[PDB]
């Protein structure tokens, strides 16, 4: 009995964080092999951000205009280029602490850890999900840009996110490590709509299974449902439609608990239609959607 | 525009975690200098745990009964001893990655990060509070024993907790790094009562300030209260009494927001008496008490290590 949101240990990523300064702007970079990766908006003034021409701004920059510091070590920049919304600064030294790593573009509803940093130094670690609307519900102050999101599988770090923007609505957006934004967003200070923030249905179901495994079973009811019937209710409550692929992913949790996936769907349907009536599940007063099936299996 | 339960970066602690096996029991140890610290119950069989005489059990153990592994490197144990409920294994190698560190005994209501480990390998990190009844609401599976809790000030790691026990009620108990349990608990597999728990009032207030700083202000009222009047309501709802020390601790958050501490107390009073009526605060449907005032300042000011 005990179930918590957990981040990956951050040590492998801490060894890759550097500070990047261009003019008056300082933010975070990621140093892997002999390349430092950071948001291209490092080259922008506050004024430039309203309507930046990144190509023209970068052409006014030279290698020596990029100050890159890894702890107390100044790195020597020997080249620069822009890949989508990320700057790649070639340095003359490979990071001796480069872990085994991959760049991955994650799917909506998948989770990852963020190492929040300021001025190239780690502040803290927390677990997030890529929302279906391609925003992330985090904590990123001024100077946090270039902080990264990651998953670890044994010794391999899969980087999936680099932080770029806070939208006027207070939500956060960023890119993969090839510099492509998740979602429709751009690296400009303008009004930008995130779409409807749908709930990640398969993750809620995974967490209900986690609740059963940990002895919190009050919400189990005597009903079943069909995918199509359930989805009519999901749609009404701004939940993601459930597919057979999702049902299949939940199969191991179904097996462990003896509760068929559509039976759990019927329990969720009743919770949606009736509310939780002031009750808690795993100590939460609302339905949690930022644990994946894999996350639940790992912890359970 | 965002406020999250945030753990400290774990890198300095990761370099100190090892696996300790004694017979059929494997759990985690903390390797600092040439000492590995772990729960003394590593020396117990399942049977011994029901009523162990640790002095007698330790006497029957030899150095060669303790297998210690740091990654794939087996360390050689050259001595063993007991300090309260923690076993200290002397090894023939000093940990080259030993950080600047202290051992501290934290107060109820204070927070710390746990590096949950299994068989000596770090698995994840999360932020916890020491409950008023000296339990932890965490996630500690079989093999997680010997995982440690810590805070970081600048470059210094302050270890404050080592995990020992899952009580039959599913809550967790452990020790400081001198092996003294927090609370009434013992390292025996027996029924053990945890006290009545209470909600950490000063931490709820700090989190309400965090909400205001992040633009969530619906629960602010133009009502007042006194400390004594507020505490009459706190008592009814199993909240900790608020003291002037607590008011003083909240002063910087009061200053930042322009909201007097007793004014925020009046807001909390109304939330307790009336409920939240289906509304959320910082995305939560209940009042969060596992952020200290210092935690709120740290996260809102972007302190680094």
């Amino acid at each position: 009995s005990g179930f918590r949101k957990m981040a990956f240990p951050s040590g492998k990523v801490e060894g890759c964080m550097v500070q990047v300064t261009c003019g008056t702007t300082t933010l975070n970079g990621l140093w892997l092999d002999d390349v430092v990766y950071c948001p291209r908006h490092v080259i922008c003034t506050s004024e430039d951000m309203l309507n930046p021409n990144y190509e023209d701004l970068l052409i006014r920059k030279s290698n020596h205009n990029f100050l890159v510091q890894a702890g107390n070590v100044q790195l020597r920049v020997i080249g620069h280029s822009m890949q989508n919304c990320v700057l790649k600064l070639k340095v003359d030294t490979a990071n001796p602490k480069t872990p085994k790593y991959k760049f991955v573009r994650i799917q909506p509803g998948q989770t990852f850890s963020v190492l929040a940093c300021y001025n190239g130094s780690p502040s803290g670690v927390y677990q997030c999900a890529m929302r279906p609307n391609f925003t992330i519900k985090g904590s990123f102050l001024n100077g946090s840009c270039g902080s990264v999101g990651f998953n670890i599988d044994y010794d391999c770090v899969s980087f999936c996110y680099m932080h770029h923007m806070e939208l006027p609505t207070g939500v956060y957006a960023g890119t993969d490590l090839e510099g492509n934004f998740y979602g429709p967003f751009v690296d400009r200070q303008t009004a930008q709509a995130a779409g409807t923030d749908t709930t990640i249905t398969v993750n809620v179901l995974a967490w209900l299974y986690a609740a059963v495994i940990n002895g919190d079973r009050w919400f189990l009811n005597r009903f079943t449902t069909t995918l199509n019937d359930f989805n009519l209710v999901a749609m009404k409550y701004n939940y993601e439609p459930l597919t057979q692929d999702h049902v299949d992913i939940l199969g191991p949790l179904s097996a462990q608990t003896g509760i068929a996936v559509l039976d759990m769907c019927a329990s969720l349907k009743e919770l949606l239609q009736n509310g939780m009536n002031g009750r808690t599940i795993l100590g939460s007063a609302l339905l949690e959607d930022e644990f994946t099936p894999f996350d639940v299996v790992r912890q359970c």
